[PDB]
């Protein structure tokens, strides 16, 4: 039960990513949803429904910053991604809240997408690439430098984007 | 260190929490944090942190339903309740989303806050009476009585403090 409930709650989030133009989101819902099936675990089901949760309620209002890091942690979760890859999304998580308090919406949106990659292709070596990034944005916040931190963030996601 | 990891990041929601003025989140995290060094569980705490940082998240963006929603998870993925307590939240969170959709984020809210506190307390008993009041609140819900629907979910509210 607790299974079929995230597996529902994962496919309104796709549906409703696929209506929104999110197609980062809806991809990381598909493959979550079959990695919740495969698993088979009730703890984690439990687990990745709130997450899906978090995600559709963002999405319905349109938060894309709270979507997509409620979807990246949904697939750290699912693939059970405890490393390189883990660390560096929390890291731009760790990011994107520093630049929500900072009234920087524009690198908080990008650092948002970035994570969601990294976490979807779960590689080592691109994970510590963008860990890189991610660090010099956070000095650059922490300093007032909004246009290095932006810079930062979109390298970040142009190199998630190639990889 | 994956646990050390969670507990940083209970630590935080704790005091944001606190500094908000959502007492009944900072509890949470306080409890959530004393179960992931107790159990001492590598899985637990990733799992956990991940909600942390959803409903960190949730705070910092001001969605007070969504930080609830997310502590509500921590607090029964910690405490491992899989029984009525657990459905209980699970009904609570959809009536919250019901609310939100339906342009009633004051009940959302407060069912928000319901859910954390079942969660936290995990009596089956208080978990059976908000299970009541809450189908009532989600039927004034699907009516368009915002009233019954807030004045169901305040009752909700008064019992589950209450409650011991």
């Amino acid at each position: 039960e607790v299974i079929e409930r995230a597996r529902r709650l994962l496919r309104e989030l796709a549906d409703l990513a696929e209506e929104r133009g999110d197609e980062g989101v809806a991809a990381a819902a598909r493959e979550v949803e079959r990695l919740v099936a495969e698993r088979g675990d009730r703890e984690l089901a439990a687990v990745v429904a709130a997450l899906a949760a978090a995600a559709l309620l963002a999405l319905e209002r349109g938060d894309e910053v709270l979507a997509r890091l409620a979807a990246a942690a949904a697939v750290l979760v699912a693939k059970r991604e405890r490393g390189k890859v883990a660390k560096a999304v929390a890291e731009l998580a760790r990011l994107a809240r520093l630049a929500l308090e900072r009234g920087d919406e524009e690198t908080a949106r990008l650092v948002a997408e970035v994570a969601l990659l990294v976490a979807s292709k779960g590689d080592d070596e691109l994970a510590e690439k963008v860990a890189e990034l991610a660090r010099e944005a956070r000095d650059a916040l922490e300093a007032g430098d909004r246009e290095r931190a932006r810079e930062a963030a979109e390298e970040a996601l142009r190199v998630a984007r190639e990889a």
